């Protein structure tokens, strides 16, 4: 079989997905019309670390639409082995675009971040969550 | 927080749920424009059971749509201690009905079955069906 489990980890956000806490640093984390923003301070490279309270993601694929002043880190991490794992980095876009991403990382993950790289606070927005256990190519919404 | 973790089991079936076996008895299965379809025979009182292969679900609601010719029971169990629970039996319809029923079994649960309680041989329809973790008073799609 080709069927993935598709996990939603938040369609419209107001506030942090269940079983989910904030691992993030150098930012300030609010809500707007279902996105999640990103308000990270100048210097400190910050970023949102989604961090799953119990269980661990293998592989598959994430897809999310973002929209983003500068350019954006997606990593993944291991807690339990203090391991991460670059994903991709985003150009900037000044309207939402839907990504689907392979995670090739060779652990398995329980958290998940997106980081203003360039350090310049550049702010990040965030709708759309979701988690698949097959690829990018074959991810069906 | 009142945020639930939502669980897409199948919206569209045309085969099982990825790491679902079927466990069921006394019936064929089939599939049709999205549709898993129960063809219980006559005299078995014949079910599905989805069974997920790693993990269970504790408490929470179940939602599904369904149309049936007969009376359906619906069920949960937990293989590991081998118990069985009752959450509800659901009269005759024509017409496809989304219904959200709490889950007050006070074991975790890798089991959900849909049977044929008058053990006629009523055929059975199901779409759509979803886990949350709340209440089914709180369930948002
Ligand atoms: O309280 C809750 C629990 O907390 C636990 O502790 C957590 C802690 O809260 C936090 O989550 C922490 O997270 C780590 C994370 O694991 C990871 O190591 C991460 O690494 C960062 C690093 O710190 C920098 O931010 C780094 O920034 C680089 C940029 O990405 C970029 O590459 C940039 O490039 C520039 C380049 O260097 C040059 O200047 C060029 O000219 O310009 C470029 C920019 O245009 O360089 C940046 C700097 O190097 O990114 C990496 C990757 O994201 O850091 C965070 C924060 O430390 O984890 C701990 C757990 O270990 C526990 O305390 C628990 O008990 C609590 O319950
Ligand atoms: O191969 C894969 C693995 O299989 C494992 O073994 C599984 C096995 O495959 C199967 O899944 C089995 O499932 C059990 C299940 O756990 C549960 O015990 C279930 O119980 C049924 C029961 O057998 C009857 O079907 C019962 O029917 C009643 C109706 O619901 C209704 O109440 C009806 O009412 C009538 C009334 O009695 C009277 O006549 C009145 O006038 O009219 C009424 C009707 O209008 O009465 C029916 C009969 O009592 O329903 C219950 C509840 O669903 O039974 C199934 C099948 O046995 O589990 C095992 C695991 O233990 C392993 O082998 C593994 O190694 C393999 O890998």
């Amino acid at each position: 079989n080709v069927r993935a489990t598709y996990t939603v980890i938040f369609k419209n956000a107001s506030g942090l997905p269940n079983g989910y806490d904030n691992w993030g640093w150098g930012c300030t984390l609010s809500y707007y019309g279902g996105a999640m923003i990103i308000n990270p301070q100048e210097g400190k490279y910050g970023a949102v670390s989604l961090k799953r309270n119990s269980g661990s993601f293998r592989g598959g694929s994430l897809r999310f639409d973002m929209k983003n002043e500068g350019k954006v880190k997606i990593l993944v991490e291991n807690s339990e082995a203090d391991e991460k794992f670059e994903v991709e980095t985003i150009s900037p876009s000044d309207e939402y675009v839907t990504y689907i991403l392979d995670v090739d990382f060779d652990l398995p993950f329980d958290r998940i971040d997106f980081q203003d790289a360039p350090g310049n606070g550049d702010r990040i927005w965030i709708k759309n969550l979701v988690h698949s256990t097959g690829s990018a190519d074959d991810f069906v919404d």
